[PDB]
């Protein structure tokens, strides 16, 4: 099973291509995509070696990079472009589909902030439309921004089968706070750091979660809530990662409940104390679940690259979430009365409103019907 990212806008090309070099870096292959001397599966992501990438000014800035051997601002205009070039990237995309043995997922990195929101909104449409068996996961970058952003969600809230949310203002804070900035190329580190983590599972195989739905269906429980948020500790036992893990001080996020955790150690800690770290967390009760139905925390470990100390991360379904999508709701409210048909915007605010009646719901205990 391989999966094929997708690079879209500057914001959505510069993580990928940051994430490439930390993935590069991870495994024993050189800025020229020769294997170095120096277990480690790789052939989720690259192909027998070049990256599984589809890049859509900066293209320039990459192929003056050491790294030239691996390969408007209106959401109508991005989506006009994207319907005027279906077939020329539709045709690049179904011969790297086609060329792969299995495929199983399409990543897509962008920023729903100029013609990145609109390009991706249609690519999500076309993907619904052709391939109806293919998973999309999306590492989406939150920031007449917030008519892009409403119609980002509205395309997202039923066509990605998986969604992880990344605000630049909690990025910025944590920058200010714990690295003293004060850039993008800085932020960025942390971001591909994180994405880097992510799929830490996919590419040192363990005894569970071998494949992307493994990552999924354990957290998603209803296809409506598929937003997710990361979190990132170490900026030593597990049971004080955990700790650590669930102060509101690390999420990435600017009554309420957890759906599902997940944990992803990387150390080479005792995996001994886990079950014990477990109890004591429920016995402390530092974090509560939903009342209707039986949701609990999965933890996994894993292995740190040998070619490059204990790490963790962890991706949570909170209903907090629904907070940001409000702000923007609310800007939007705030644009719809300051200023051919304009009933798309008012469809999108429709299905949003729709998504946030429905997280609100999803923390009460007659959630069911
Ligand atoms: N987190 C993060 N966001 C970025 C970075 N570069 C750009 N962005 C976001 O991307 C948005 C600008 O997108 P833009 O390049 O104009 O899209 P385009 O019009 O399609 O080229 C801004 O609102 C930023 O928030 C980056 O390095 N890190």
């Amino acid at each position: 099973r391989e999966i094929i990212t997708l690079q879209l806008g500057q914001c959505g090309n510069q993580i990928g291509f940051e994430f490439w070099k930390q993935l590069c870096a991870e495994h024993g292959i050189s800025p020229e995509a020769i294997v170095e001397e120096f277990t480690d599966r790789k052939d989720v992501f690259f192909y027998q070696y070049i990256p599984r990438a589809v890049l859509l000014r900066v293209i320039h800035s990459i192929l003056n990079s050491p790294y030239a051997k691996l390969y408007g601002n209106n959401w109508a205009s991005g989506f006009s472009q994207g319907e005027k070039i279906h077939e020329d990237i539709f045709d690049i995309i179904d011969r790297e589909a086609d060329g792969s043995d299995s495929l199983e997922g399409f990543v897509l990195c962008h920023s729903i902030a100029g013609t990145g929101s609109g390009l991706g909104s249609y690519l999500l449409e076309r993907l619904n439309d052709r391939y109806p068996k293919k998973l999309v996961q999306t590492y989406s970058v939150f920031p007449v921004q917030p008519y892009n952003s409403l119609l980002t969600l509205k395309r997202l809230t039923q066509n990605a089968d998986c969604l992880v949310v990344l605000d630049n203002t909690a990025l910025n804070r944590i920058a200010t706070d714990r690295l003293h900035i004060q850039s993008f190329s800085q932020i960025n580190q942390l971001v591909s750091t994180i994405m880097s983590a992510s799929t830490t599972t996919l590419r040192y195989p363990g005894y569970m979660n071998n494949d992307l739905i493994g990552l999924i269906a354990s957290l998603i429980p209803t296809p409506r809530l598929h937003f997710l948020m990361t979190g990132y500790t170490p900026l030593t036992t597990v049971l004080d990662v955990m700790r650590r893990l669930l102060q509101p001080k690390n999420v990435m996020v600017s009554n309420h409940c957890y759906i599902a955790i997940l944990n992803i150690i990387q150390g080479e800690v005792d995996p001994t104390q886990v079950h014990k770290s477990l109890q004591r967390i429920r016995e402390r009760k530092l974090a509560n679940f939903i009342p209707w139905g039986p949701a609990s925390i999965q933890v996994a470990l894993s292995r740190k690259s040998p070619y490059l100390r204990v790490s963790g991360l962890m991706m949570a379904n909170h209903t907090s979430i629904s907070s940001l999508f409000e702000r923007t709701c609310r800007q939007y409210d705030k644009l719809r009365k300051r200023e051919d048909n304009f009933d798309e915007m008012d469809t999108s605010r429709e299905i949003v409103q729709q998504l946030i009646d429905e997280y609100h719901a999803a923390t009460r205990p007659d959630y069911i019907s």
